[PDB]
């Protein structure tokens, strides 16, 4: 890949289902001048998944309060991102996001950062912390089995800032 | 760069570590097929954040035990310099004595075969990499040089591997 600590992220282009339910063609660079944390998972419709990124949507606020932006991201087409949305929560389905989730289907994205499985065409679980002069400042890649944590990346995030300023 | 990758063997190496008894042994990673492993490079010697993080993980060794894993820290810096930060106690700046090995990577190799080696100031990354007991690499972290890491987000991380290991 091409995520490299101390250099720019790679920029991205894509479509994603945005928080009102309305797709987007959004990029990195429209997230200038606000940190963003960018993170991939593999595949809707799944079981680890769904409480990552429940959990980065539901607390939102917290990164929005450190002026931060999270994006979600997998290769999966954003009609099915979409359809996992519309599911009710009840039967499995992800509910109302405060979060962009952003499709890869070219699988260029997840080369670009570095974290496509490649014997498998879906992504491992790469998150990235982005400053907001689009440096990128953190690179963590888990393996398809295990989950991320809202807390221990708020707690990157606000350290990030507080040792910019220092 | 670097041949570190998910879900294949972790770059084998073979460096001089001062270990917990305070001598000098070469040690390979191989040594630890059959445990897992928590393999974490520090930028150099005698900083200010580093002995913070090295501290925590020695302090903390037992909780990996308990876990069956091994936790080995490294940089650039010579086996002396390590051996010399350790023979400083802590109340004056030092680490004081550790219950982990630290590895000395003087000729950069293993810090650029994890992809952590910062260009130009001959220094790595805050990198730190989870290996299986069947030495093949689960977890990859990398942070930029301000901002330390966390023993219980590690341990959290090792447990939850060894969790669905068992699936």
């Amino acid at each position: 890949g091409n995520a490299k600590i101390g250099h720019p992220a790679p920029n991205f282009k894509a479509t994603a289902v945005m928080p009102d339910g309305q797709f987007k063609d959004i990029s990195l660079s429209d997230y200038k001048g606000k940190y963003v944390v960018f993170f991939f998972y593999p595949l809707d419709f799944t079981f680890v998944s769904p409480t990552e990124i429940i959990a980065f949507s539901d607390r939102a606020e917290e990164f929005k309060k450190l002026n931060c932006q999270v994006i979600g991201a997998s290769v999966d087409s954003h009609f099915s991102h979409l359809a996992w949305v519309n599911t009710p929560k009840k039967q499995g389905g992800l509910g109302p996001m405060n979060i962009p989730l952003v499709s890869d289907p070219k699988r260029t994205i997840a080369q670009d950062y570095g974290v496509l499985k490649a014997d498998e065409g879906i992504s491992f679980r790469g998150l990235f912390i982005i400053d907001d002069k689009g440096i990128l400042r953190q690179i963590t890649v888990n393996d398809l089995p295990v989950g991320r944590s809202v807390d221990e990346t708020l707690r990157l995030v606000q350290a990030f800032q507080f040792t910019d300023k220092h």
